[PDB]
């Protein structure tokens, strides 16, 4: 038979959301500080580009990436959530964060480049944590 299953082909799934009108949303000073301060500096290291979006598995050659995290979030979503207003309080943005620096921890092992990258980015992370308003 001459069907070899060289398609259909793997893709990405569709990235976390970004917008809900229906989601209950408020700006606080714990947000503000939140996008201002810590998403901002976090963005501005230089190994916040592992996570400056969400990853992408075709892209970086990781098919087994979605059959492990189940759960994807990464700091352009976080930022893109930020930005318009997505959250209700800062529990919900830091709990992307923490599903972020887990992910990484779960796929990856110790020592390798990117746990490295994340255990730096979720030192600073709580650093900035420990002067929320
Ligand atoms: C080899 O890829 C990387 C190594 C160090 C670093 Br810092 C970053 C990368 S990467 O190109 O961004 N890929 C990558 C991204 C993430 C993110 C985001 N979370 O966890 C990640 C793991 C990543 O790469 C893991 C890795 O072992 N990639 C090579 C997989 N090879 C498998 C067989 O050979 C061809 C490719």
């Amino acid at each position: 038979h001459h069907h070899h299953h060289l398609v259909p082909r793997g893709s990405n799934p569709p990235p976390p959301e970004t917008s809900n009108p229906n989601k209950p949303k408020r700006q606080t000073n714990q947000l503000q500080y939140l996008l201002r301060v810590v998403l901002k500096t976090l963005w501005k290291h230089q190994f916040a580009w592992p996570f400056q979006q969400p990853v992408d598995a075709v892209k970086l050659n990781l098919p087994d990436y979605y059959k492990i995290i189940k759960t994807p979030m990464d700091m352009g979503t976080i930022k893109k959530r930020l930005e318009n207003n997505y959250y209700w309080n800062a529990q919900e943005c830091i709990q992307d964060f923490n599903t972020m620096f887990t992910n990484c921890y779960i796929y990856n092992k110790p020592g390798d480049d990117i746990v490295l990258m994340a255990e730096a980015l979720e030192k600073l992370f709580l650093q900035k944590i420990n002067e929320l308003p």
